[PDB]
């Protein structure tokens, strides 16, 4: 499980506007992992732009872990 | 190992002057990978730059793929 985190935190924190990841709750289903997870963003971002950044965090994230099946991402406000 | 190795396989081809992986021999040792490949180079680099190229992808490849305790990567002329 540690190395599948450090691999979906620094995944997400590859993807253009991300602000770091505040928080990610994985887990075991079977041999698939189900996620959720805050990433930080712009304050000034619109929240169609964070939303547009928490897609293609789920994306890029998906893309590199096989194993997830289960992504949820959303956004908070980091300075 | 499948997963592990398409990793490889993906990760070494996003290194600059890489034209293929040619061959992957990969195997478990205990829960470590230790692994040979072979990679395409241009037949017009030089033999200096072929050696560069495969320790850059030695580098990108372990520093993805942190259960890999060996790798050797060698070099051939490629289309
Ligand atoms: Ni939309
Ligand atoms: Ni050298």
């Amino acid at each position: 499980m540690e190395a599948v985190q450090n691999r979906i935190v620094e995944a997400a924190e590859r993807v253009p506007g991300v602000r770091g990841v505040i928080h990610l709750r994985a887990r075991y289903v079977g041999q698939d992992i189900w996620a959720n997870m805050i990433i930080g963003v712009d304050p000034e971002n619109t929240v169609e732009q964070a939303h547009e950044i928490c897609e293609a965090v789920q994306a890029a994230v998906c893309g590199k872990i096989r194993r997830i099946e289960s992504l949820h991402v959303s956004a908070e406000a980091r300075e």
